[PDB]
């Protein structure tokens, strides 16, 4: 149907007909006339499926011959979401199973819509490790992910009485054709013990054996027959395991929890002992493979250069310990030799400044679950110690300041102060960020070895956040600049020749009216709700926390109702207000915002006096299945953190590619957006880092702000009086307590500012030709934000190795 | 090679060459360079299946079109074995399998030996379970078995210093391709709870729910292209189960145990929770699953017409309360009506008379799990006894010896009970056994409904165990009575015209000549023990059990050395005796037999005076896949249980089939073994179940036997004084206590005809055309213990349905 999505050959079409069914009886044991769309879904996947295989296997025994340096990009998360489309895309499968369907009376996008997300991660961080993986395999690096396979990703949220209730995820019930199960590849984990200190060395005994065993997806380049590998864990009890009979068979659950149950905490650290086997399982399994590959290829001088370990975050911090380890106890490796090479090896990417998100580990918990590791860690300390000392002597509240081991009630080991020892390369995930870890928690690390702080600006990939989720805005680009865009997105700088051009203006205003459409009639059918199409669809999706502040945009909402309460005959523009996400489940101020966006919800679009002019949703469960279907669908994305608290921000960057306009403070990779777009083609309001900072030394009051603005005081009121909860009237009071007296986000600084500026927006969505071409003024410039620039950036400056569009043969 | 393995065309060689290629490639996701055997295993039991396919989707349509009246035979056991032989056996591929894999280069037999046993079953009564559902395909019967997956089977059995270790059996760790998920059919199953009672009936309220997800797995009739369908149940957690977060999600487990393990004991109750727990959660799922099928084919009248559902012993008892439930709660029957058709509907089959092994539930676990059932079972209880007491008026006692609820300290329902009265048949095993229970157990249901017992000797199915598991016999009575045996074993009756046939003689010894050489390498091969080929193979094979006397095996196995020693230069025909069992886990004293079998190997092996003249091996892990290696080269079976304990035997039937002469009691199927070959081809010893009696009577006296027998004296003074435990000289006391002053099953008073019986056997052996033509008697006049005769009997006489030979079309 549209030229982006390939070649519908009859030679193709004839044999994707004969497999499907081939699989619909010999794979799946049914025959059409009791089928149901599931077993068509099956079918098809099957049939998509084969075709990856020959060109995984020819890409993984490519890499034994040549022998590339190797890539491993170590992650507790991985939000994949759905497979099924993305590998059709990659291979230039779409058109042709879109024929092939049709000709077998099916429909091949209801087929889609079966597929459960892999929702193996939180937000953004494990989102960003799939955009990742999909660019490393367009690039043609050599490269793997490892990671835990969860049986339960993160929960299923179901809104009930307007409060978030959790469902577990159960998404491999019906199975997951997408991973290939090597249990001859399963290998041994340590846990407990203790260390014995003998003539020749460290020995780590007496401890419990928990076997990983590895379940593989493949991961498809765009359109260069290259296949990785995503290597996922999964935790089996030995079989000896407790071995009354039948209780030991049924304590074997123990050993296999470690691989149950995602953590569901976006940018929080919770200490838990389960969380931390979670952490040294994943790294232990892994490194043994890394090892194995690396002798398969006594040389470990040769290791770094063979091999690049990426910890994303400090989540997989362990591997630098456990790297030591096998070098010191097991390899009998001297230790600075040793040494060498894990810095050599690893690098750390740092993903948030927020102290509550930073792994700080109890040592009576290392010291139970990994005795050798921490004794590890204590030596690294005081070697790192010892080389402060010589740089900087007597400076002795630096030392205290620097040390992996923070004292105090209880000690601690800090994991982000383990990573910059012991990696070679430290990066942030934006210019801002990265400025703000040299200024402020990473100073005194900054100063002692400057030249391991690096930038490597966030993007996504424009497989999936385009040509997947809009085809139709993809087709009219490639209709005038061709396709070579979707592997190179700065070609997109082409289309700033189009922004006086009355036809393309035409078309990229008519594509976003067909989403709007289409998003508005999946309400409607999924969730019974009736939205105005002609709205201006004003959209804020992520997981739920005060540093986004939604409760900003909550508070700009109930202005804008005041406001049309006050001079009901007045026009304004009409908006659709979306928010989503889910909170953590132990996040009470998390969840009392949602129960307030419910809330408001219910009064604001059942007063008769308003109409259509104003409507509040709240959008239930948002994943990455749904961000593709309302990201296309949005007209303004609000991206409105505090400025210094989000690092990066990967959404903002999917709105700025599908034709949604942004309001945003001047924080993560906003900063970079408006610099490539141009300030006059943003909405940017509020304060600056520094103005955050000058009202910190001087105190934030929140009551000046209500004392000031009357506007601001009527809402507060509306509040603590129970006009948005008239049977429980006190039902907001913490969150009034907290905007008032102990907001650490400064909500009030930035109200007048973010009103005034949502006033500017709404007078350009009346100029609907105006609105369009600052549009194409924005999705032009979107180049810089695709994850192919983010990892060559990698690849050059870290890894040491050179990206390749050359297509292996098929 | 063989002609009953069918033939090796051209045209179906390539294509399962091709098949093979084509699964190693897309399924497996292998090229041959790094394929293993296990990878090579799994290309072909996928090639194989493909196979049974089509076959499979048409049989289950014919039952869908036709409408047949439905077996559905209910077990907590189906003791499976191996597939992939017998699959090929049964479609005749083994010789085009055999020719494709040996034209790719590799050995077919060795490919067999990968494959997992599915041990889902304890022993006789699940494997005589997987044996009738051969047999229920080859005669054509729309029949389900229905069942639990259990994640792990019957233990993997270690030897350790001479004492059994039990591991784990993860039989699903590298997959199982013969069966198939089928989530869609996903069934709730209720438990807790409790019962309000309203204007319109009771109403089961508040429970806890757990899933039971179903895997079918094909059973193939042999070459009449009819696949009938096996379904195992598994249990899983609602996904709002439990729905802080993280302990809910793990606490899915306390649900899913349900199906994590079988019990391992072999005739004995023991009355725990979680084994009612399976009881009604395979007996919930499963008719549930009955009645849709029924209600897809009001009217309940016809239900008997359309479904029999036969009780695998009192563990599935709970269908008959469970039906009455569902028939008056919810179908709104009234009572007299639904019991109507509960009893058409419902068979019982009886498989012990062992009061420990007897089906006891106390009443306060029932109450709390089943408290609906509980009610139903007292108003059964009620209506039963007032027929009793119309029957027999003023007969007290016999009110309470049969009332479903027995009265003591604690009261407890008696399934057997439960199960007579709700049953329009019951049926023992063997004709002795069928008439014990008239006599004794169930001697006052017996004297109210007199036509409700019956007789079904068991069987065995003659493709296991004579075609798949020793060919070479069959092929050699194929050449001289052709190939129609196989399926109608009566034929070999045709063999008593070959018992002088010079020519059938040797090749009957070579036969048993080969499987003997072929197990003497496999026990040198994987275990490392040196057996001598030309001694006779005296076997007892079988759980390890007081009843069963492996003690009386012990006796004379030391008899036969303190012979040799007294005069070591006198000759006596040599012997390998070679005993196998798995001891449940709890069962100490079965635990003493295993050491004392290997203490006397310790001892007797080792004996430069002996030499190879007797050697004593303990085979470890006997299950289903070594019974097919040992029994083909067994010489002389073991088949001594007491008189009136072993309700059948199934193991003697197959060592009659493949060539072995039987030594025995009076029990069970022995006796109609006897009785089909003739006494004088039967070395048959002991008292008879009347002689029991008698002793019994009197008293049974340990001591008078040791009084009268030097040569038992000198046994149990070597035992006492710890000749076969020179370290630990006490260590069999526990055994020399119980055989002295507390031996329930009388080895003292079968010792000495059984030591001269023995004596016999011995005198036959050194005669080898005598030896092989009574084989050749016993042979001929296997054809009863077909389990093709059992199950025609089971549809004449209780299911009401006639057998058919005829042919699906492929
Ligand atoms: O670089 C990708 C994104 O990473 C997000 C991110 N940073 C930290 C996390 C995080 C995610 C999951 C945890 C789980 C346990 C403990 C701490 C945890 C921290 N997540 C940032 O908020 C985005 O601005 C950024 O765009
Ligand atoms: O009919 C098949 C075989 O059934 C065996 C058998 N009877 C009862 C059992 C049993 C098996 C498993 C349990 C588990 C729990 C409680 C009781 C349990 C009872 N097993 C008999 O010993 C054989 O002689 C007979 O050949
Ligand atoms: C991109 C994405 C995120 C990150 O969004 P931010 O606005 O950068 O926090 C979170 N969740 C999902 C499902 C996403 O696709
Ligand atoms: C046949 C068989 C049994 C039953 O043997 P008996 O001698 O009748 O107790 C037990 N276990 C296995 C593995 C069998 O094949």
């Amino acid at each position: 149907q549209i030229s982006v999505r390939g070649l519908a050959g009859v030679e193709n079409v004839t044999e994707l007909k004969k497999n499907f069914n081939r699989h619909l009886h010999f794979t799946l044991v049914k025959d059409r006339n009791v089928a149901t769309p599931r077993d068509y879904y099956f079918a098809l996947a099957h049939t998509v499926r084969d075709h990856l295989v020959g060109r995984w296997i020819r890409t993984q025994q490519h890499y034994y011959e040549k022998d590339p340096k190797r890539i491993y990009y170590l992650s507790l998360e991985f939000y994949m979401g759905r497979t099924l489309q993305n590998t059709m895309v990659n291979l230039a499968l779409e058109n042709a199973c879109d024929e092939a369907t049709y000709q077998l009376g099916l429909d091949m996008e209801e087929l889609e819509e079966i597929e459960e997300d892999a929702g193996l991660g939180n937000g953004g961080l494990g989102r960003l490790a799939a955009c990742f993986l999909d660019s490393m395999a367009t690039l043609g690096l050599a490269a793997y992910g490892y990671g835990i396979r969860y049986e339960f990703g993160i929960f299923n949220q179901k809104i009930c009485g307007g409060w978030q209730m959790e469902e577990a995820d159960d998404w491999l019930r019906y199975g997951n054709p997408w991973e290939k199960a090597r249990p001859e590849f399963t290998l041994p984990v340590h846990f407990y013990g203790r260390v014995e200190h003998t003539s020749q060395g460290a020995k780590w005994v007496d401890t419990q054996v928990v076997l990983a065993m590895p379940y593989d997806t493949p991961v498809p380049g765009y359109r260069n027959n290259v296949v990785n590998t995503m290597r996922l864990w999964s935790a089996k009890a030995p079989n000896d395991f407790n071995l009354g009979y039948i209780q030991a068979v049924l304590d074997r659950n123990l050993a296999e929890n470690i691989s149950r149950v995602l953590y569901p905490n976006d940018n929080f650290f919770e200490g838990k002992e389960l969380r931390l086997k979670q952490e040294y399982f994943v790294v232990a399994a892994t490194l043994q493979d890394i090892i194995r590959r690396f002798k398969s290829s006594t040389n470990f001088d040769a290791f770094p250069d063979k091999v690049a370990i990426q910890l994303n975050d400090t989540h997989p911090s362990l591997a630098i310990p456990e790297l030591m380890r096998v070098l010191v106890d097991l390899e009998r490796l001297d230790w600075d030799k040793a040494w060498e090479v894990t810095v050599k090896t690893c690098a750390y990417t740092n993903h948030t400044v927020l102290p509550e998100a930073l792994e700080r580990w109890p040592v009576h918990l290392l010291e139970t679950l990994l005795p050798r590791h921490l004794q590890i860690i204590y030596e690294i300390n005081q070697r790192f110690l010892n080389r402060v000392a010589a740089a900087f002597p007597g400076d002795v509240d630096r030392l205290r300041r620097m040390s992996l081991v923070e004292e105090g009630a209880v000690k601690r080991i800090n994991m982000a102060h383990l990573c910059i020892a012991g990696s070679h390369a430290v990066n942030g995930v934006a210019r801002i960020h990265s400025e703000i870890l040299k200024k402020t928690i990473f100073k005194d690390f900054y100063e002692l070895e400057p030249h391991k702080f690096q930038n490597k600006t966030n993007g996504i990939t424009p497989r999936r956040w385009l040509v997947l989720c809009n085809p139709g805005l993809a087709e009219i680009i490639a209709e005038r600049i061709g396709e070579e865009y979707i592997s190179d997105l700065d070609q997109l700088r082409k289309l700033l020749s189009y922004v006086d051009d009355e036809a393309f203006i035409r078309d990229v205003a008519k594509v976003k009216q067909e989403n709007k459409l289409k998003f508005a009639a999946y309400l409607e059918r999924e969730y019974k709700v009736h939205i105005n199409p002609n709205s201006l669809f004003d959209v804020q999706v992520k997981r739920i926390h005060e540093y986004k502040r939604q409760l900003l945009n909550c508070l700009h909402v109930i202005t804008l109702y005041n406001r049309i309460k006050k001079e009901p005959n007045k026009f304004v523009v009409p908006r659709t207000v979306m928010i989503g996400g889910k909170a953590a489940p132990g996040y009470h101020m998390a969840k009392m915002i949602i129960k307030l966006i419910t809330a408001i919800g219910d009064v604001v679009n059942h007063d008769p006096v308003v109409g259509d002019r104003l409507r509040v949703i709240f959008l239930e469960n948002y994943r990455v299945s749904l961000a593709e279907k309302v990201i296309p669908a949005a007209d303004l994305s609000e991206q409105i953190s505090t400025a210094g608290t989000e690092a990066s921000g990967t959404g903002n960057m999917k709105f700025m590619l599908n034709g949604a306009l942004t309001i945003g403070t001047m924080d993560g990779a906003n900063v970079e957006m408006a610099e490539e777009a141009g300030e006059e083609n943003f909405f940017i309001f509020g304060m600056r880092v520094e103005d955050v900072d000058r009202l910190d030394q001087r105190g934030y009051n929140a009551q000046e702000y209500y004392d000031r603005i009357p506007e601001l005081r009527q809402i507060i009121e509306q509040l603590s009086s129970g006009f948005f909860s008239p049977k429980q009237p006190d039902l907001f009071k913490d969150i009034v307590n907290m905007l008032m007296h102990h907001d650490r986000f400064k909500v009030f600084a930035d109200y007048e500012e973010y009103v005034k500026c949502q006033e500017r927006v709404s007078a350009l969505y009346k100029n609907p030709r105006e609105w369009t071409r600052m549009v194409i003024r924005n999705i032009a410039t979107s180049g810089k934000f695709s994850s192919d620039r983010t990892i060559a950036q990698y690849a050059r400056e870290i890894w040491g190795v050179e990206p390749s569009r050359q297509r292996l043969p098929a």
